[PDB]
């Protein structure tokens, strides 16, 4: 009844998933069907996407450096996640995680959200802050439903247009 | 809005507690009033109890050696957490942690159990393997609701008293 299996050491699971660490895939679930998701999330990786966890979201940064962008009480802000930190992020609190080093490992825990509970993701204006796009998501499998969301948004100038001041989001890449 | 404050460096944290992951207190909650309960447990510290968690327990043994004793399947088991190991215990799993050896750290995570969701503290006999004595707790406050609560057991012959071979458990100590 040891449902996840036994204990394993850990930098030896991260240095053989290496080549999933790293783009196109980025990261990888440690184990499947549990209520905690425990991910490792490598880089390269830059995205424009914030999202909105109804739950809160643990970090530790156990290789090479990272950071994300946030909003925090109204303003546009800056968390690092340096080699060593570690964070908890409460609900809520708008976050773009940015990975710019090969190499880099973090592992970041999050809970299954029951059902009716929703995640956001969401979109910025460069030029005046304002919301451009919200979608909201019943999360189950994130790997699988996040691409077909996050591509759709790349896809319309209709939805990456600002509604405040006409300026269409660049998508993909900020 | 960073409710449980900045990222920090996860490492120095363990090393400046030191004093804290060693008896009479063994162990230090990282943030408070948090949902994620995040835990570092030092040692040495060995223990008669068994847990049943309603939830699911993280593990993942930063520094030195320990293990799980464990009832899987009927049978009394152990599973090693050594130097590196992580680990994902299924809800309801008894498990009784031992930690023999100093200077030892080890991350666990859990989450806050919702009203109605109770803990079991439980011990069995060394004779016959029978339970013994089981409590079961809406558990807030491990760290002030679980000593009395063992404290108790230890105190009592009666609650000691194996129902099934008459041998009185030892208590505190194996
Ligand atoms: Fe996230
Ligand atoms: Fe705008
Ligand atoms: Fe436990
Ligand atoms: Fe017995």
């Amino acid at each position: 009844m040891l449902t996840y299996g036994a204990p394993f050491n850990f930098p030896r699971w991260i240095d053989e998933h290496a080549h999933l660490l790293k783009p196109p895939v980025g990261n990888r679930q440690v184990w499947q069907d549990s209520d905690f998701i425990v991910t490792v999330v490598g880089g390269p990786n830059h995205r424009t996407d914030y999202h909105d966890d109804p739950l809160e979201e643990f970090f530790y940064q156990l290789r090479g450096n990272a950071y994300l962008n946030l909003w925090v009480d109204g303003r546009r802000e800056r968390a690092d996640l340096k080699e060593g930190d570690i964070f908890l992020l409460p609900p809520h609190v708008r976050h773009s995680p940015q990975r710019p080093e090969a190499g880099s490992a973090c592992l970041v825990i999050e809970r299954q959200r029951p059902a009716g509970m929703l995640d956001g993701f969401e979109w910025y204006c460069d030029a005046c802050g304002h919301l451009v796009h919200r979608v909201e998501v019943q999360l189950k499998s994130p790997v699988t439903d996040l691409p077909p969301l996050f591509e759709s948004f790349y896809a319309s100038e209709d939805k990456r247009r600002c509604p405040h001041c006409g300026q269409v989001h660049p998508g993909r890449a900020a």
